[PDB]
C-alpha cells in the first residue's frame, strides 16, 4: 500500500542520514 | 577521497527516496 | 571495522529494497 | 505508479549492491 511503502521509504531515507553522519563523525 | 565519495553516492540515494515520497503524494 | 559495519549497513538497506519490490508483486 | 515505482527500488538496490562492490574493492 501507498501509506506502508511511504513509511518504508522514509525509514530508509533517515538510516542514509545516519550513516552519512557516522562518515561525518 | 573514498569517505567523501561514499558520503555522496550516499546523499544521492537519500534525495532519491525524498523524491519518491513525494511521487507517492503527487 | 567501520567499513565491514558500512558494508553490512548497506546490505540491509539493499535487502530492504529487495522486500519491498516483492511487496509492491504481492 | 507500482512499477515506475518498483523500477525505482531495483535501480537504489542495484547502486546499494554496486558501493558494497567499491568498499570490497
Amino acid at each position: 500500500n501507498a501509506d506502508e511503502l511511504y513509511k518504508e521509504l522514509e525509514d530508509l531515507q533517515e538510516r542514509l542520514r545516519k550513516l552519512r553522519k557516522k562518515l561525518r563523525s
